[PDB]
């Protein structure tokens, strides 16, 4: 029963996820002024020319568009990171004003959403035993700002009526993910955790400096989207986001000069 409410948010969920006290949570934040760049670190290597979407799904605390993650269709490498991680959903987390919403921060400063694009290391098989290992995951994660329109957004909009409430799917094919990105693919990289329950430490985390652009009516219809499922009592999806967490003994390392 864990969520983002008065009862049952962020600060509750030590209670039955104790590693939410653990040494690697996530998010955390990223200082500028502190985080080095690393010389030995390479380029991103997005692969999502082959990307396979399949569905929408409202899963009661965020959506995710899932893939196709039976082949090497849409992998991330390169970066920081030792072999293959193949692309398995995104999904954000938002703010009920503009303010607020990232999980990570920059310098203190949050973003009004941030996406999170989520790959298992192939090595390990499957997601369920990819999570069980420190190296299982990677997520590029991307602040959104509002200002313009992100036009390869508008897509996953436009199909949000349909999964309002919790539990609610929807085909979602041909959706191509390198819409969502920025232009630049500059990182900070650290080591960390699942933001939700149950908060496994198991993701070398990319978060990319530069930011993409929504609209304002764009953020919007995703405040629109229902916690609850239908014909229950409507509360709606906003603030589904973590805090940032103790960085402990972390470093976060810059792609950049
Ligand atoms: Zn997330």
């Amino acid at each position: 029963h864990w969520g983002y409410g008065k009862h049952n948010g962020p600060e509750h969920w030590h209670k039955d996820f104790p590693i939410a006290k653990g040494e690697r949570q996530s998010p955390v934040d990223i200082d500028t002024h502190t985080a080095k760049y690393d010389p030995s670190l390479k380029p991103l290597s997005v692969s999502y020319d082959q990307a396979t979407s399949l569905r929408i799904l409202n899963n009661g605390h965020a959506f995710n568009v899932e893939f196709d993650d039976s082949q090497d269709k849409a992998v991330l490498k390169g970066g920081p990171l030792d072999g293959t991680y193949r692309l398995i959903q995104f999904h954000f987390h938002w703010g009920s004003l503009d303010g607020q919403g990232s999980e990570h921060t920059v310098d203190k400063k949050k973003y009004a959403a941030e996406l999170h694009l989520v790959h298992w290391n192939t090595k390990y098989g499957d997601f369920g035993k990819a999570v069980q290992q420190p190296d299982g995951l990677a997520v590029l994660g991307i602040f959104l700002k509002v200002g313009s329109a992100k036009p390869g957004l508008q897509k996953v909009v436009d199909v949000l009526d349909s999964i309002k409430t919790k539990g609610k799917s929807a085909d979602f094919t041909n959706f191509d993910p390198r819409g969502l990105l920025p232009e630049s693919l500059d990182y900070w990289t650290y080591p960390g955790s699942l933001t939700t329950p149950p908060l496994l430490e198991c993701v070398t985390w990319i978060v990319l400096k530069e930011p993409i652009s929504v609209s304002s009516e764009q953020v919007l219809k995703f405040r629109k989207l229902n916690f609850n499922g239908e014909g229950e009592p409507e509360e709606l999806m906003v603030d589904n986001w973590r805090p940032a967490q103790p960085l402990k003994n972390r470093q976060i390392k810059a792609s950049f000069k």
